[PDB]
């Protein structure tokens, strides 16, 4: 049995195994807070997330289970996964805290594009990695739905992982079907976000920096043009349909005149991502085959996910049932090998 120690971090007590040393706060995460740490077992740097009040209500309890199940399933180099999961609890009766461990990623995408004019080759690599991770999570019928630079973790060598998938926020990267609440959408909501992110990496400017939902919609329509009646099919609110229908008709812009000086292959990819019709939007797997990524693309190294059983999502269980199921998942966790890759 590991010896734990207590340390106050972010004005609360963390209780962690001696294995993890030199904890230092590196910001909030989804439903928790995160500390960097040194794993004395492997000499690796890790990030430890302590969930906040994981069993306070059935909402917290189910999202705790959801997140632990999801992270236990994710095994991809561009997707956050688990090195460890622990609790100071000695039994289910004591079980009230959950800590999740992953490799340390020092930055997010906003740290990369802020004070640096990125080269096109570097933008290619960053977007390629997002799409590789999206192909994987999408293959398991998991969608991010709120992909944005602050949800892309990046290390010192621009290696990137998607986080907080499948779970006041900026809406500047959200797919229009999400932001304004369409009755049905698909996995390519995330591809819209990639388009917005890529545009910003190329120009240094946020593509659609709207001040409210209506201002953001008008910015979007100025670029991609007014939608046809067909897309009104997806909007339930009559007042919203009436408003959009009421707008003066706008032509789609030629993206080549918007992204002056960009790689023409980048402009072509943006044209395929930033389309209002989500059934016309390029998929992650299709985008990986686009010539923009030719120097990185490798079909042998763009894997899909094992099937993921989400049948628990339709079920209402009691707090103590979610808590016991979560405890089961903590105890059954099998840490991965330190080295899980081989030369191609
Ligand atoms: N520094 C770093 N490195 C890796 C991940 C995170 C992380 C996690 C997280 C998720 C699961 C897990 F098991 C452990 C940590 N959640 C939010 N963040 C963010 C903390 C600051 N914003 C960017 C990343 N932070
Ligand atoms: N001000 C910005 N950074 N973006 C707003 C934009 C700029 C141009 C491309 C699209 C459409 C239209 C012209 C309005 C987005
Ligand atoms: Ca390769
Ligand atoms: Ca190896
Ligand atoms: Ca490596
Ligand atoms: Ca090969
Ligand atoms: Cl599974």
């Amino acid at each position: 049995r590991p010896t734990f120690y207590r340390q106050e971090l972010n004005k609360t007590i963390w209780e962690v195994p001696e294995r993890y040393q030199n904890l230092s706060p590196v910001g909030s995460g989804a439903y928790g807070s995160v500390c960097a740490a040194f794993d004395t077992k492997t000499g690796h740097r890790v990030a430890v997330k302590k969930l906040s009040r994981p069993f306070q209500s059935i909402i917290h309890a189910k999202r705790t289970y959801r997140e632990l199940r999801l992270l236990k399933h994710m095994k991809h180099e561009n997707v956050i996964g688990l090195l460890d999961v622990f609790t100071p609890a000695r039994s289910l009766e004591e079980f009230n805290d959950v800590y999740l461990v992953t490799h340390l990623m020092g930055a997010d995408l906003n740290n990369i594009v802020k004070c640096q004019k990125l080269t096109d080759d570097h933008v290619q690599f960053l977007i390629y990695q997002i799409l590789r991770g999206l192909k994987y999570i999408h293959s398991a019928d998991i969608i991010h739905r709120d992909l944005k630079p602050s949800n892309l973790a990046v290390n010192e060598d621009s290696e990137l992982k998607i986080l907080d998938f499948g779970l006041v926020a900026t809406r500047w990267y959200r797919a229009p079907e999400i932001m304004l609440n369409w009755m049905h959408y698909n996995q390519t909501v995330d591809i819209w976000s990639v388009g917005c992110i890529m545009a910003e990496l190329l120009t240094g400017r946020t593509l659609f920096p709207g001040t409210d939902h209506i201002d953001q919609l008008k910015l979007i329509l100025r670029l991609v043009g007014t939608p046809g009646a067909e897309l009104l099919k997806k909007i339930s609110s009559e007042s919203a349909r009436n408003y959009i229908q009421s707008l003066a008709q706008m032509p789609k812009m030629n993206f080549a005149n918007v992204f002056i000086g960009a790689n023409p292959l980048a402009v072509d990819l943006l044209e395929k991502m930033l389309v209002l019709d989500s059934d016309k939007r390029i998929t992650a797997a299709q985008a990986l085959a686009h010539a923009y990524f030719a120097q990185y693309h490798d079909p042998d190294d763009e894997p899909v996910a094992d099937p993921y059983d989400q049948s628990f999502e339709s079920r209402d269980l009691l707090i103590d049932e979610w808590k016991s199921l979560t405890y089961d998942e903590v105890i059954s966790f099998v840490p991965p090998p330190l080295d899980q890759e081989e030369m191609e």
